[PDB]
């Protein structure tokens, strides 16, 4: 850190670790930092290369959070739990990785827990994932007897003398293990073959290639998707954490190995954006801490140019204007600012104050580019009511903290009726008097409100419009069918009378709101439900009690498609129907099934649903 720190777009290594509940994700973080070492991202130093940790979404399947940060981060570290295999958030995290294309590597820990074994996992790879992976180590001594690890592809063997991690010695493969060994290497040259002719060449020859040219030709098949790396080890005793950081310097890539960012121009012509230091900046604003004491840090990552301390930049998702106060970069033990983030880099701001998770930033007279509160697209309302995506974009509604999912009914009329609001009463309040005539009539789905005053010769005295309006107004919050709001409607105010003394303001009012509640009931009312449309990975075993479970839940499905291994349904299903579904639909896939929906259109609950809804 600090002294001797080299930049070189080509030494740096920003990688995210991904796995299962209780695989092991930050025991492994945990031990990388205190490997290297003697927050949205933190950063350490490997082998002069700058190895910048990206912290993953815990909950598997929030994908804004997940969609977002495989796009900040360039490689993946996928962590199993040796005794498991390949598991659900696993297999999750594996299309997760392949929809957005990042190299990765994987780590079967917990190598010395009881029920552990390397091939296990290979297996479940290879089936469930449809991964071809590539054994380059070999255990030696097994559960409570784990103890070594052995390079393959290098044919080195390594002991751990404790479960502390202060003893460590190379030493020659045990004679026990040579053949195994002898013939893992050769099945790894027989890979590397795949990725550099001159490697075939050799091995028909019987020749031994060089260490450089088998990472080379490995690196090359990892970045390109092809293969996918295992390793080993017991993070929590201290048994090939150092290997597994080689690891990510030899083959996850750097931001020069992965495929240019594109954003949108300021007219809508998507361009790449290479990362090249010397031309614009373009950032990208993926988190926002609040920290308990130097204030809102910004996370972003820098796709191109340089951004510099203390200089305007330009939000471009928001048209503001912004002042870079510092600039951070969060360590295991220690901030550390800086006077610039080159592209490819990344760290925290401190000075940002109208940039939110998703922002774009480029700077002075770069082109206004768009590349895409902490945020989690919630929406506050009133006793509370916090609106949100699941559990426009917000149609299920939670109150307070109690009250369960409710799905945002609205309710119309299909019927033009003219009706008569009125009002008469003794009240302490003197006389009060008021009447209304108006009709109510449907407008085209999703047309909105439109309120048309057709009173002549003054029936109602013009200082009561106002109020009838407001009467109206406050009726439609709540539909005679569930009291869901009223939407959709045109009512025009045509006739009605006054008392000279008697009318008043709250006379009118009251008269308006009435009027309404009757068109409405009289106008054959409907109620008009959310209809979500929904993407479920299946894996192809499962894709017939799947679509079946659709069809009942009143769905309709659009189309298939494959994510490599599995198969993707679309369709619209009532968000109604589509609750619990998450734990129904794992049951349904044997946890390996996962979908997303988003809100699509508003439609009529069907007559059935309405007698049920209504009663
Ligand atoms: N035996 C053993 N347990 C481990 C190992 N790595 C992680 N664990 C245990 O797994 C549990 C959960 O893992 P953890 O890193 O803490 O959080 P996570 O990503 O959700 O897994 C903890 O009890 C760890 O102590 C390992 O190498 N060996």
């Amino acid at each position: 850190m600090a002294v001797k720190v080299e930049y070189d777009l080509k030494r740096l290594r920003n990688i995210g670790i991904a796995a299962h509940i209780d695989a092991g994700k930050t025991t492994t973080t945990e031990r990388i930092l205190y490997y290297t070492g003697r927050a949205a991202v933190t950063t350490c130093f490997w082998k002069d290369h700058r190895i910048n940790i990206i912290d993953t979404p815990g909950h598997v399947d929030f994908t804004i959070e997940v969609e977002r940060s495989m796009r900040v981060l360039d490689g993946a570290i996928v962590v199993f739990d040796s005794s498991q295999g390949v598991e659900p958030q696993s297999e999750t995290v594996w299309r997760q990785a392949e929809k957005y294309k990042v190299p990765r590597i994987a780590f079967a820990n917990k190598m010395d827990k009881t029920g552990a074994d390397l091939w296990l996992v290979i297996r479940t790879m290879q089936e469930r994932l449809g991964a071809r992976p590539v054994v380059m180590q070999l255990p030696i001594g097994r559960e409570d007897t784990f103890s070594g690890i052995i390079d393959v592809l290098r044919m080195k063997a390594y002991t751990y003398g404790n479960d502390l991690g202060t003893d460590i010695r190379e030493i020659p493969i045990p004679e026990e293990y040579l053949d195994q060994a002898r013939e893992y290497h050769e099945k790894l040259v027989e890979v590397a073959a795949d990725f550099d002719e001159n490697i075939m060449l050799k091995y028909l020859e019987g020749e031994e290639p060089t260490e450089e040219e088998l990472v080379a030709a490995i690196r090359k098949g990892t970045i390109d998707l092809k293969i996918t790396p295992v390793f080993l080890g017991s993070a929590l005793k201290n048994k090939g954490v150092q290997l597994l950081l080689d690891a990510v310097v030899d083959y996850l890539p750097s931001p020069l190995d992965i495929p240019p960012i594109k954003g949108t121009t300021p007219e809508g012509e998507v361009v790449e954006i290479h990362p090249d230091p010397n031309g614009p900046l373009a950032a990208l604003a993926f988190k926002i801490m609040a920290d308990p004491y130097v204030g809102r840090l910004t996370f972003i990552r820098v796709y191109s140019g340089t951004l510099t301390s203390g200089s305007y930049v330009y939000n471009t998702t928001k048209g503001r204007k912004e002042r870079v106060a510092r600039l951070l970069r969060m360590h295991a033990n220690h901030r550390e600012e800086v006077e610039e983030l080159k592209a490819g880099d990344l760290g925290a701001v401190v000075g940002l104050k109208e940039t939110i998770t998703g922002d774009t930033l480029v700077g002075e007279d770069a082109p206004r580019v768009i590349l895409e509160e902490e945020d989690p697209t919630f929406r506050v309302s009133t006793q509370t009511i916090i609106s949100g995506m699941g559990e426009l974009k917000r149609e299920f509604k939670v109150d307070a903290n109690v009250g369960k999912p409710q799905v945002a009914y609205r309710e119309t009329i299909t019927k033009p009726v003219d009706v008569e609001g009125k009002f008469i009463r003794q009240t302490g309040g003197r006389g009060q008097y008021g009447h209304v005539k108006i009709k109510v009539e449907p407008l085209p789905r999703g047309s909105g409100f439109e309120f048309v005053n057709a009173i002549v010769g003054g029936v109602i005295p013009k200082e009561y419009i106002p109020a009838v309006q407001k009467g109206i107004e406050e009726a439609m919050q709540s539909g005679p069918l569930i009291g869901f709001p009223v939407v959709d409607i045109k009512v025009t105010l045509y006739d009605g009378s006054y008392h000279e003394v008697d009318s008043s303001e709250m006379a009118f009012k009251i008269a308006g709101s009435m009027a309404i509640k009757e068109a409405v009931q009289k106008g054959d009312p409907v109620i008009l439900e959310p209809i979500m449309r929904v993407e479920v990975t299946t894996p192809e075993e499962y894709m017939g009690d799947v679509i079946g479970d659709l069809n009942a839940r009143r769905g309709q499905i659009l189309g298939m498609e494959p994510r490599g291994n599995a198969q993707v349904i679309r369709a619209f299903v009532p968000l109604a129907e589509m609750f619990g579904y998450a734990t129904d639909l794992r049951s349904k896939t044997q946890g390996r099934g996962s979908f997303v929906m988003f809100f699509d259109h508003y439609q009529e609950v069907p007559k059935q649903v309405q007698e049920k809804l209504i009663k």
